[PDB]
């Protein structure tokens, strides 16, 4: 059951006691906070028989000091794991509203700010014990990665190492200095994802907005449409009997669904902070969906830096989408303002616990605000709620309402099987918007095949199993890194190239470095720099 480590860094018991003792001394200094921790818990003194059956592996300050003094810690993580054990035992056993629970939380705060620089001085990422957020009484621990030259154990999420990107294995920054050469480039970046004219439009509008703000904390934003496919919304049986038998309305409605994401560079790395799924009903779509766009899903992670420009950037993305679909030929936008059902997430797997879920009222206000800005910029000609709109156009039948995939209305019309509807439209106050944007529509962007981003479910399921949470800036940095690999490899397979001015399938091609997509034949008729691929 062997293995070889050629230059394994190891610590002498004096190095470890010298570096780790100041952090233990800092815990002991907390008075009277450290007092119920300076010795083992005696359930005979406290009257708690329950204790040892709850706390399987007891731990206290005296035991850690004894272990340190006798040299029982061989590696620094051994020490930090025992300090975190003592904290977790106290948090597990005691009530959140108890003296010793609060004492524990204070000691943990001190340990966090003391052990981080200490572990960092020993060549480590940090000194935290990390466990992943609950699922479906046991938690999954965060992954580790040992260095190929050093042999030291570090948090994979801390170091942002992924074998797929760096297949030669993990080497810590300190060993890379000793080599002399830098860590190789992450070519699975958000910037390197397939560029689309729609994504380009939202990226340019959201980047020119940030240039006007002069914020130093703000980093370059990338908007990429990661999946684009052609689907149809089938008409549900009750409505089918009422309108498709007569021929008054279609059996299915053809739409193109698009999934786009927003990424911001934070601390030199990509961080995904926004995601949106839309449905687009074209020129050849029969009524009642002709020339309409519908935001099916919308989700965000609150790590956009700077925090103040967050909602303002979100509005620029939405307004940019309404602007791009207007110039293509779409005439009506539609928004269903419905905040997420309690725990459940729309697009991003694990939300930050400190990220607030807007109340339906607040969310209705949020969309109203962006639409006011869109109206002021002469992008949107008008916007009204679903009730007010049905009277202005004098709608008399159910076949007149736009019928979207996964929308509330197809289900409302359907549950009138047992059966009042016009009252239900008024019932849902400002939760249904109608946006007025004003020659067939011709989408210049090619269909991007990506099963992960074909439906909200595929990405949510994969991130749930792979633990790609979006609950902290460090975990979101990791999840973005892994998500980008999945998109890059599930999009690498789809690469059929044709000549832009001849249409024949070409293998060797000249690509323009200035254009978005410019691949011509072997012969060359152009201005900007072309490159042989
Ligand atoms: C079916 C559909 O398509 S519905 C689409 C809507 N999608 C969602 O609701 C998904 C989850 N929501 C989100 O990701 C975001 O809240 C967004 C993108 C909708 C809005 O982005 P933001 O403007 O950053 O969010 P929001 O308006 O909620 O937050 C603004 C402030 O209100 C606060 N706030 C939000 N919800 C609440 C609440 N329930 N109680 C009190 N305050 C709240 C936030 O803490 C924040 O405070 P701060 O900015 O001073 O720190
Ligand atoms: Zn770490
Ligand atoms: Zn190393
Ligand atoms: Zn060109
Ligand atoms: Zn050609």
């Amino acid at each position: 059951m062997g293995s070889s480590q050629p230059r394994k860094k190891i610590f002498k018991p004096e190095e470890l006691r010298q570096a780790l003792m100041p952090t233990l001394e800092a815990l002991y200094r907390q008075d009277p906070e450290s007092l119920p921790f300076r010795q083992p818990v005696d359930p005979q003194l406290l009257g708690i028989p329950d204790y040892f059956d709850i706390v399987k592996n007891p731990m206290d300050l005296s035991t850690i000091k004894r272990k340190l003094d006798t040299g029982q810690y061989q590696e620094p993580w051994q020490y930090v794991d025992d300090v975190w054990l003592m904290f977790n035992n106290a948090w597990l056993y005691n009530r959140k509203t108890s003296r010793v629970y609060k004492f524990c939380s204070k000691l943990a705060e001190v340990f966090e700010q003391e052990i981080d620089p200490v572990m960092q001085s020993l060549g480590y990422c940090c000194g935290r014990k990390y466990e992943f957020s609950p699922q479906t009484d046991t938690l999954d621990p965060e992954p580790f990665v040992d260095c190929k030259e050093c042999g030291r154990k570090m948090h994979q999420i801390c170091v942002l190492h992924y074998d797929i990107i760096w297949p030669s294995g993990f080497v810590c920054d300190n060993c890379l200095k000793k080599t002399g050469r830098p860590r190789k480039e992450n070519k699975f970046s958000a910037k390197r994802l397939q560029t689309t004219r729609l994504g380009n439009h939202l990226e340019d509008r959201v980047n020119k907005f940030l240039r006007r703000q002069n914020h130093p904390e703000a980093g370059e934003v990338f908007v990429r449409v990661v999946a684009s496919s052609d689907k149809t919304v089938e008409v549900k049986p009750g409505m089918k009997s009422r309108f498709v038998d007569s021929g008054e309305m279609s059996e299915s409605f053809p739409y193109r669904t698009k999934a786009l994401f927003a990424f911001e560079e934070i601390d030199g790395v990509d961080v995904c902070f926004f995601g949106m799924h839309v449905q687009e009903y074209g020129s050849d779509c029969p009524p009642p969906n002709t020339r309409r766009v519908y935001i099916s899903y919308l989700d965000s992670i609150h790590f956009f830096r700077p925090r103040c420009l967050r909602t303002a950037v979100y509005h620029e993305i939405l307004i940019g989408y309404l602007e791009y679909v207007k110039k293509l030929g779409y005439v009506t936008g539609h928004i269903w303002a419905c905040p997420p059902s309690e725990g459940d997430d729309y697009i991003f797997h694990c939300h930050p616990p400190d990220q607030k879920i807007p109340k339906p009222k607040r969310l209705q206000e949020w969309f109203k605000k962006m639409l006011d800005k869109a109206f002021a910029e002469r992008i949107i000609n008008d916007y009204k709620d679903i009730f007010k709109q049905a009277n202005e156009d004098r709608l008399t039948s159910a076949k007149e309402l736009p019928y979207f995939e996964g929308d509330f209305w197809p289900n409302v019309l359907e549950e009138s099987i047992k059966e009042k509807l016009y009252a239900t439209m008024e019932k849902h106050k400002e939760v249904f918007f109608v946006i007025h944007l004003h020659p067939p529509i011709v989408d210049p962007d090619p269909l991007l095949s990506c099963d992960l981003m074909d439906g909200r479910d595929a990405f949510l399921t994969l991130a749930r199993d792979k633990h790609w949470e979006f609950s902290s800036l460090r975990r979101s940095k990791w999840s973005t890194l892994c998500m980008l690999v999945e998109l890059h490899t599930q999009g690498q397979d789809r690469f059929v190239y044709t000549c832009n001015e001849c249409k024949h399938h070409v293998e060797t091609r000249w690509h323009c470095t200035v254009c978005e997509d410019y691949d011509l034949c072997i012969n060359c008729s152009h201005t900007h720099k072309m490159v042989k691929w």
